[PDB]
């Protein structure tokens, strides 16, 4: 089998991105954002706290047939953004672009913090990182993926992001058509659940590729591009007037700019991001200071390649036996 739905930005800056999700007989459709950095499968319900839903469509397990509490089951998750939610587990049935699993654990939400209340276009995340980051109890619970792996023509799903546009992800399958040139695969560790894998460098505008060793994450569900302080300053240095400033929480520089691309390296490849992917627009409405898009990762704990980074490529997800990453230019 195979599955492909396209993925929409939410906002105007790519803040996030959006893939609907068909949930339970008759299917309802909930548009949820996939995140290759979490392995939770949850949606706004029925059951979410009334006060805290502000828009989204909500799944009602009650009006599916196909619907089974999952009994004794709880789910409690906090994401690195400092966003949370909690609730109670169903099972369903659970469609993505054409592909169908049976027996999925939908995470019905009891509770969800500001930040997913106050975005009325996310109905939900869809997790794609490795199962054992799961968190329900006190029976962890499989990733769509990982249910589906067994069924798909190849066991791989693809994140084809688009700039300022719609995107597409598909399961089960490689489009040859979706990127230029060949596609370079790296070494994956899965030892803290995650896409991890180890760059060979990076390059600031034209100028020369430093080759030194990132270790970071390929995260759909992170919006910039995380890297080591000293990379970061590097990069920043080469536009006129930014500045990091802890009062806007990172860097920022002045909306007249023209920003410099940035390369990163997988193996003896290099992936290109436009400058122009490193704007994230005026810090509050009005603002000449402009947010930047590549941000330092120290007390994060970890690098993080996002959507700032994935978007400049054509990314598979292979979760063979050993799983690794690919990476084209498109």
């Amino acid at each position: 089998s195979t599955g492909s739905a396209t993925t929409t930005p939410i906002d105007s800056l790519d803040d996030a991105y959006i893939t609907p999700v068909q949930i339970g007989t008759p299917a309802q459709t909930l548009n949820l954002d996939f995140d290759t950095g979490s392995s939770d499968l949850w949606v706004f319900s029925s059951e979410t706290t009334a006060s805290e839903v502000d828009g989204q469509t909500i799944y009602t397990p009650s009006k599916s047939t196909t619907a089974k509490l999952l009994s004794g089951a709880t789910w409690s998750i906090s994401y690195g953004d400092g966003s949370s939610s909690s609730g109670d587990v169903y099972t369903d049935t659970v469609s993505v672009g054409g592909l169908t699993v049976t027996g999925q654990a939908v995470e019905s939400a009891k509770k969800v913090s500001s930040s997913f209340t106050e975005d009325s276009t996310i109905d939900g995340l869809l997790g794609l990182a490795f199962s054992t980051l799961n968190t329900v109890s006190p029976t962890q619970q499989k990733t769509f993926f990982d249910n589906a792996k067994a069924s798909l023509d190849s066991p791989v799903f693809t994140a084809d992001l688009g700039y300022h546009a719609p995107g597409t992800y598909n399961f089960g399958f490689i489009d040859t058509t979706a990127y230029t040139g060949s596609i370079t695969y790296t070494a994956v560790s899965t030892k803290q659940g995650f896409w991890e894998w180890t760059s060979t460098g990076y390059a600031v505008g034209s100028g020369t590729f430093k080759s030194t060793s990132i270790d970071g994450i390929a995260d759909t569900g992170t919006t910039l591009l995380y890297l080591p302080a000293t990379v970061v300053s590097a990069y920043w240095a080469q536009v006129s007037g930014a500045k990091s400033s802890s009062s806007v929480g990172g860097y920022v520089f002045p909306c007249s700019a023209t920003l410099p691309s940035f390369t990163f390296g997988v193996g003896s490849a290099r992936i290109v991001i436009p400058g122009d992917y490193i704007d994230f627009g005026p810090i509050s409405t009005g603002s000449s200071s402009c947010f930047g898009g590549i941000q330092s990762s120290a007390g994060i704990g970890i690098n993080i390649f996002g959507d700032v980074a994935l978007k400049a490529a054509f990314v598979v997800f292979n979760g063979a036996t050993t799983p690794t990453l690919g990476f084209a230019s498109k």
